[PDB]
């Protein structure tokens, strides 16, 4: 982007003004072309970088640094005070310090890069989360939803309540009665503020004066508007002030804090067992008071003390984690279930309760009318009906009208013209045909494009379509309709008479005799009751009771059927008031205009549920998983389509498990609460139930999955443990929300639920594995200070093993397969320990095993080896008197207690114990002989990866003499196998235990 400033003083343009600037038809938006053209000329819209990756590394690298020098200095000053008068031992207190100091240079270079590593994770988050925006373009008459980073300047965007303002916007065209923007995030301001299309004379007005103007970043909280984006990218208000840093999420996640639980026991184990090394030894109380004894005899465990912090500590795990969970995420994302928050992972696995909206997740939302009646005989008590069938699924006008499964022509019944007039008039809808997906979408609400639909299908005015194109052919009838009753007004929705109409005036052309005439489309229960009369075909009877009846019960039956149809009452008024008796400034009077009105007819359309929505709740039954329906529709409807789907059975009870917001507010508060933890199907719900409910099933510590799309989702979607957004919803059920789904399937709240199961055990798995692998490493280091012997392993090679040797298979534990019965268990408690009960026992087993072969292997090269000196076990354990004493252990040289071959024995012995251990942590109860151990192929290329690195760091010369290590021979591998294959036999051991004696 060359120019960066795009239109100035937008504010101070009027709306043709700023159409003009930038060339644009606002009927059509922009061109392609126009749109390449800015593009190149302005840049994508978005801003650069993450806050300031350039110089990021540079900064830790040097805080960290600072850290090392510090920690250098500090040490140089205690080993400087040594030398008063501390002079019996300077050649020992020279080999510490290096060491202490490749430990604190290893320990900053993992700690930069975990770091590093979990920013780099939370930042691919918003990735998969792209932000949306509407244009008007002209490739496309309907309003088509793009990436926000694609509109340029000039664009025709248009936004309604709930949207984020993609662009700094000029208003062309408020279409709501007022606007209203939530501005917080600019100005500060508290309460919205409205929004209007007049020019702001003052070139340099304030932001708060531009009142006709919407800022990127702000979102709409009341109304819907059209406009024009004026800037983009870093020229956006909110691009200069790019400088806001909100706070960290915080809040720890369970596992963080069973993990910090952890590390504070393990420090205070650490003194524990730095305590019991002193307590073995009772001699060094017998030694004089003065000398240097004491301090010498304290340096010992000065020592000893960091080499067990070293054994003792995961390093490895926060990496393996993050890698985890990034890896997981982006599954999930593929999976089209959109995680906004790393913790929200751990979550997913614990819900118990699922709480889905109806239409739109549970169902398709692609509506179609597919049953209608009009009247067709009266007399007195008896009522008769004209009932029909009409085929076509889609928004299609593919289909026709059947009448007992026989095509009929609908204009040949009165009744059916007056239908399709009232559902053409009481239309603001219409249908677009994508001649690049070659199908036919929808240009407005599902329910009346539906209506439009079938005024297509029906063609009541008998109209040539057969030469007519699929853009001709989407709006023909009802433009024919059209043509006829000139459309005066409309009297919109309102929720207490539950309908709407149009004031229509007759053109003069062979139909002005008709005189004036307002259309109804409503809910039943709304309009029925203001009928006072019943068309019939042609003439009209008054409505009576038998009459009303028979209509009830048909819409009775198709709501409740197969189908489970939401049914429109179709009237209108034959003798409205006059346009000067009318006032449209408060609907509160509508319900008194729209009275004597004479029914016509009733559509019935069906919301066809998602195809996968069954098993996905068979798969939450087994999973021990409650699912609760949300819907608009009646209570009738409801518990038909919860039969339907499976949540209720075809047969059962449902008195006490369905219930409407007013039947549900009638009950008293413990009523409410018992309510809860038994319902599955609320109908007709306020927008606070949501909250309400998600506070009920808190009271039952459950983990609740709530959905939602609106504005007055947002407090529940908040309240709940996973918020759920729908991905066409709002941006303000988004942002607080803790998942979105990509396509809004119900089914992807399972799979995402499945999923974060899944990656808690693997994680389960890696955790248990790098931390018995630590136990080892310390019965290792405490086997060898109690026995006296010397040590089997340095630190060094300890980092190594946690970091690369351990490291590898942990990762690739992070992508073991999941369980078969991983959804047919019941839901994780949040408050789980890791290990615990015979998992406490039998990892401690595993790793005392572990210290015990290590060392067990160190001692054998000493003693039964050819390579070895014929050293016994009673000298073995006094080898630091050898340089002393040395008639008591004569024989070889002394410096053959220091050889690196009895500690290449323990780090071989380690490794293979490691990687046995590694495959046994495949599963938790499963043997090796059931689940194998080629089906996770990642842990055995990292089991590959781990031995090539050993075999590297023994065999190629230059490594082996900086490990301090010495290659060996096929017999001294071959003791390193047998000593540690039987780790696979102690597990195996072990579950087998746990599996046929230890289920319950
Ligand atoms: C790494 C080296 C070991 C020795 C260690 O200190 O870990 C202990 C300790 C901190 C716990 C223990 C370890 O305790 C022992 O193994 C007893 C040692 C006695 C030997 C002396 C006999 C001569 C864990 C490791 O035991 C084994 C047997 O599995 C399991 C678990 O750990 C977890 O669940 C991991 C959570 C991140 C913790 O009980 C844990 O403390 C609690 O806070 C938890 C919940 O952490
Ligand atoms: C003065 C001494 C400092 C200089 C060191 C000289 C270079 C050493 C060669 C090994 O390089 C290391 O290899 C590790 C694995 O191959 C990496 O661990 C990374 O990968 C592991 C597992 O894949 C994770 O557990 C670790 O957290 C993560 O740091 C680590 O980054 C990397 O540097
Ligand atoms: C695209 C446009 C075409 C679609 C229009 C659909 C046509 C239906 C319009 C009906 O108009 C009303 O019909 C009533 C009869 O059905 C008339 O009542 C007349 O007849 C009744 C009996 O038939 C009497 O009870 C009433 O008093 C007397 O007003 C009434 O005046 C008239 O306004
Ligand atoms: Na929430």
């Amino acid at each position: 982007s060359d120019n960066a400033i795009a239109m100035e003083a937008a504010h101070s343009k009027s709306t043709e003004e700023c159409l003009a600037y930038f060339g644009v038809s606002e009927t059509t938006g922009l061109t392609p072309d126009q749109v390449k053209r800015h593009l190149e000329k302005y840049g994508h819209n978005e801003l650069p970088a993450e806050e300031g990756k350039s110089l990021w590394e540079l900064v830790i690298e040097q805080f960290e640094d600072l850290l090392v020098r510090i920690l250098l200095l500090a040490a140089c000053i205690s080993f400087v005070l040594a030398w008063f008068e501390e002079g019996e031992e300077t050649i020992t207190a020279f080999v510490e310090p290096f060491v202490i100091l490749l430990i604190l240079i290893a320990n900053a270079i993992v700690g930069v890069w975990q770091e590093r590593n979990a920013e780099n994770a939370i930042e691919a988050l918003k990735e998969y989360e792209p932000e949306m925006g509407k244009v008007y373009r002209a490739d496309r008459k309907s309003v088509q939803r793009i990436k926000a980073r694609d509109i340029v300047p000039g664009d025709i965007v248009e936004v309604a309540v709930g949207d984020k303002v993609p662009a700094d916007i000029r208003i062309l065209s408020i279409k709501s009665t007022t606007l209203r923007v939530d501005q917080s995030i600019l100005t500060g301001e508290s309460v919205s503020v409205i929004k209007h299309t007049e020019p702001v004379p003052d070139p340099r007005a304030v932001n708060q004066d531009k009142k006709n103007m919407l800022f990127s970043g702000t979102n709409i909280a009341a109304g819907k508007a059209l406009g024009i984006v004026a800037t983009t990218g870093v020229s956006t208000e909110i691009g200069k002030i790019r400088d806001q840093m909100a706070a960290t999420e915080q809040d720890k996640t369970p596992l963080q804090q069973k993990l910090d639980e952890f590390g504070e026991q393990l420090s205070k184990v650490i003194s524990l067992i730095c305590v019991a090394v002193w307590l073995i030894n009772i001699g060094h109380f017998n030694d004089p008071v003065h000398g240097g004894s004491w301090i010498r005899g304290a340096i010992y465990y000065f020592k000893i003390a960091v080499a067990l912090a070293v054994a003792a500590i995961p390093q490895g795990l926060p990496a393996v984690i993050t890698t985890c969970l990034a890896l997981g995420t982006r599954r999930m994302a593929k999976k089209n279930a959109i995680v906004r928050s790393l913790p929200s992972v751990e979550t997913l696995g614990c819900t118990s309760v699922i709480c889905s909206d109806k239409t739109g997740t549970l169902t398709t939302n692609q509506m179609s009318v597919c049953k209608m009646f009009i009247i067709d005989k009266v007399d007195g008590d008896f009522c008769s009906l004209n009932e029909f069938s009409i085929t076509g699924s889609t928004y299609a006008p593919e289909g026709e009208v059947l009448k007992n499964d026989k095509p009929i022509r609908s204009g040949q019944f009165d009744g059916l013209v007056e239908l399709a007039t009232i559902c053409a008039l009481c239309n603001d809808s219409s249908l677009d045909f994508n001649e690049t997906k070659g199908v036919y979408e929808k240009v407005g609400e599902a329910t009346e494009t539906a209506l439009t639909t079938l005024v297509e299908k029906m063609n009541v005015f008998n109209t040539e379509v057969r030469n007519l194109s699929k853009v001709e052919r989407a709006n023909a009838c009802n433009s024919v309709i059209r043509q006829l009753m000139k459309k005066e007004f409309t009297l919109e929705f309102s929720r207490d008479r539950k309908s709407m109409s149009v004031y229509c005036s007759p053109a003069k052309s062979s139909r002005a005799a008709v005189g004036n005439k307002m259309f109804v489309k409503g809910a039943p229960e709304g309009v029925i009751d203001r009928c006072n009369y019943v068309r019939v075909g042609t003439t009209r009877v008054p409505m009576t009771g038998p009459v009303k009846e028979k209509i009830l019960s048909v819409i009775k039956e198709w709501g409740t059927g197969r189908d489970t149809l939401r049914c429109l009452a179709l009237a209108t008024r034959d003798t409205p008031p006059k346009r000067e008796e009318m006032v449209l400034d408060d609907s509160s009077r509508f319900m008194e205009y729209e009275t004597d009105l004479t029914f016509v007819g009733v559509v019935g359309m069906l919301d066809p549920p998602r195809k996968e929505v069954m098993g996905s709740i068979q798969l939450c039954r087994d999973a021990g998983i409650r699912v609760i329906m949300i819907t608009g529709d009646n209570k009738g409807t409801a518990i038909a389509i919860c039969r339907r789907i499976g949540i209720f059975g075809e047969n059962e009870e449902v008195a006490d498990r369905a219930y409407t917001g007013r039947e549900f507010d009638d009950l008293p508060l413990a009523e409410q609460r018992e309510a809860c933890r038994r319902a599955c199907c609320f109908a007709r719900v306020e927008p606070s139930h949501k909250s309400k409910i998600v506070e009920y099933l808190q009271s039952y510590d459950e983990i609740t999955a709530m959905t939602g799309d609106g504005v007055n989702d947002a407090p529940a979607l908040k309240k709940a443990e996973i918020g759920i957004a729908m991905g066409s919803g709002t941006a303000v059920a988004k942002t607080a929300s803790e998942m979105v789904l990509a396509d809004d399937n119900f089914s992807t709240i399972v799979a995402a639920v499945e999923e974060g199961r899944a990656i808690y055990n693997n994680m389960k798995q890696f955790i248990r594995y790098l931390i018995s692998s630590n136990v080892g490493e310390v019965v290792c280091i405490f086997l060898t200070a109690a026995l006296g012997l010397p040590e089997a392993l340095i630190p060094v090679q300890l980092l190594w093993v946690n970091l690369v040797t351990d490291g590898l298979p942990a990762t690739a534990l992070g992508f073991n397969p999941p369980d078969l019965d991983i959804m047919d268990r019941p839901p994780r408690s949040p408050k789980e320990p890791l290990i615990s009960g015979w998992l406490f026992f039998r990892y401690m087993a595993i790793g005392g095993y572990v210290g015990a072969a290590t060392v067990g292997a160190a001692a054998w090269w000493f003693m039964y080896a050819e390579d070895g000196p014929g050293v016994t076990y009673h000298q073995l354990t006094h080898f630091m008197q050898c340089t002393e004493d040395h008639p008591h252990f004569e024989g070889l040289d002394c410096e053959i207690f220091e050889a690196p071959e009895p500690m290449t024995m323990a780090l071989s012995v380690l490794v293979t114990i490691e990687m046995c251990n590694a495959l046994n942590s495949l599963s938790e109860n499963q043997s090796l002989m059931r689940m194998p151990p080629w089906v996770n192929i990642w842990l055995l290329g990292s089991i590959c990866l781990s031995m090539s690195l050993h075999f590297l760091i023994l065999y190629v010369d230059p490594l082996p003499m900086i490990f301090k290590l010495k290659a060996l021979d096929l017999t001294q591998w071959l003791m390193v196998l047998k000593i540690s294959l039987p780790v696979i036999g102690l597990d195996e051991i072990l579950k087998f235990i746990a599996r046929n004696y230890l289920e319950g």
